[PDB]
């Protein structure tokens, strides 16, 4: 006889704040027997510690989930490639990408970041505020990025940024137009690998279809899937960190002149903002546990899922001195917004050097940045996974 379920999510996600269950879970040590919009039921697991098993120990499986009508916020199971994959397929599929993701590998990136980056700012300074920061900055400079790594048109983001959302949702959309967009966007990917077979290309989707073609190291499906979730990792995910980092240091200005005046601070703040702003919205994906597994004052059975609350581990007092303060120049940094392990997150590196190049530049060509609005009349995405302002009007 386990507990009755509460509901989860505990409410809608607002701003960056934080519901104070989180906090009286860790507290507890206990988790949470919850009741999710789709799906199994799980334990909701929140203390720092404990994410970290749940992440990566392998008596918790995310290949099992596919197995099971997984625990989960949003209507229909996404395909998550690497994400779903246990050793040996993860093993397999992660190592066609390990080097282009690479620290050294993604350094060599830098200067075109930096280029891309003094380029997007030049045309600010030339027009004047007030400006939308989303729109003008953060959402040009993580499209581009990954678009020119991966071989993506981003001509045609008119067209695939209205289905990347869909995988995103969780009450913004029915669960038919769900299931519509989410082909369209796997029909757009299945056209681009088609073309690089016609005629090979000098990008990360070009070599990605050589290895299937030349190795057979992945079924086509595998192919599209990784293809599918490196896009949608980098043009909506580093937008909204970015963009909610943005949003915080023009809220709290004392840091974003502290980072200012101190620019060697750079990594120091690219750290603490990923741990700062929960950009997770509420839970990661699930695990099933393959064997009984006890933590939290629970004994979790086989075949029992678990959902890691990522941004609750990252303020956990029993690792973060101070953890609902932001402290820029925090030196040891062992969060988990990049999550933990096995599927440690494959674009930790590139989001490093967007975020570092972008913060150094935009607040070093703009000494005066500041908001041009009220930070509570910043409007926020409602009902998706990923938390970002919609909008980020700045003066100077
Ligand atoms: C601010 C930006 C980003 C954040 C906060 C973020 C966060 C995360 C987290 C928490 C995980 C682990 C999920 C889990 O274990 O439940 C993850 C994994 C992953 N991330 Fe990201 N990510 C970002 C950007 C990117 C980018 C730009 C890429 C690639 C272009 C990327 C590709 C991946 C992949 C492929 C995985 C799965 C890795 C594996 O299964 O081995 N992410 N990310
Ligand atoms: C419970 N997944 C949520 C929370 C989350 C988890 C991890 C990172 C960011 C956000 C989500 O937004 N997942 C988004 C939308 O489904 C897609 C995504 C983000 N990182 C991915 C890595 C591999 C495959 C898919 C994704």
């Amino acid at each position: 006889g386990t507990p009755a379920p509460v509901r989860y999510p505990f409410g809608e996600a607002v701003r960056l704040d934080l519901h104070p269950t989180y906090a009286e879970l860790r507290e507890r040590r206990t988790l949470l027997r919850v009741r999710v919009p789709h799906g199994d039921d799980a334990w909701l697991v929140t203390r720092h510690e404990d994410v970290r098993t749940v992440l990566t120990d392998p008596r918790f499986s995310r290949a099992a989930a596919a197995g099971r009508d997984e625990a989960r916020l949003t209507p229909l199971v996404i395909r998550t490639s690497v994400m779903g994959v246990d050793p040996p397929d993860h093993t397999r599929l992660r190592r066609l990408v390990a080097t282009a993701f690479s620290r050294r590998g993604v350094e060599h990136l830098r200067p075109g970041i930096t280029a891309l980056v003094r380029r997007l700012t030049d045309d600010m300074v030339g027009q004047g505020p007030p400006v939308d920061l989303v729109r003008s900055f953060v959402t040009p400079l993580s499209g581009l990025v990954i678009c020119d790594l991966l071989g993506v048109p981003y001509a045609d983001r008119s067209r695939f940024r209205h289905w990347l959302e869909a995988f995103f949702s969780i009450t913004a959309l029915p669960a038919d137009e769900v299931a519509v967009r989410i082909e369209a966007m796997y029909g757009y990917i299945a056209e681009l690998v088609a073309l690089r077979r016609a005629e090979p290309t000098e990008d990360l989707l070009g070599g990605l279809v050589r290895a299937r073609d030349r190795d057979g190291s992945c079924s086509e499906e595998e192919l599209v899937d990784l293809a599918n979730v490196l896009l949608l990792a980098g043009y909506h995910t580093t937008a909204s960190q970015l963009a909610s980092s943005l949003f915080v240091l023009l809220t709290q200005p004392e840091h974003a002149e502290l980072l200012r005046s101190r620019p060697e601070l750079a990594p120091r703040a690219v750290e603490e903002l990923l741990r700062y702003v929960p950009l997770i919205a509420h839970v990661t994906f699930a695990r099933y546990a393959t064997e009984d597994v006890w933590l939290g004052g629970t004994l979790v059975r086989a075949g029992e899922a678990v959902l890691p609350a990522v941004p609750s581990a990252n303020r956990d007092a029993e690792v973060f001195d101070e953890p609902d303060r932001l402290d820029l120049t925090r030196r040891h940094n062992p969060h988990l917004a990049f999550g933990h392990g096995l599927h440690h997150c494959l674009g930790a590196s590139l989001v490093r050097v967007q975020m570092e190049v972008a913060l150094t530049m935009l607040l070093g060509r703009f000494p005066d940045l500041a908001l041009a609005a009220p930070p509570d009349e910043v409007p926020w995405t409602r009902g998706m996974q990923a938390r970002s302002p919609l909008r980020l009007p700045v003066t100077w």
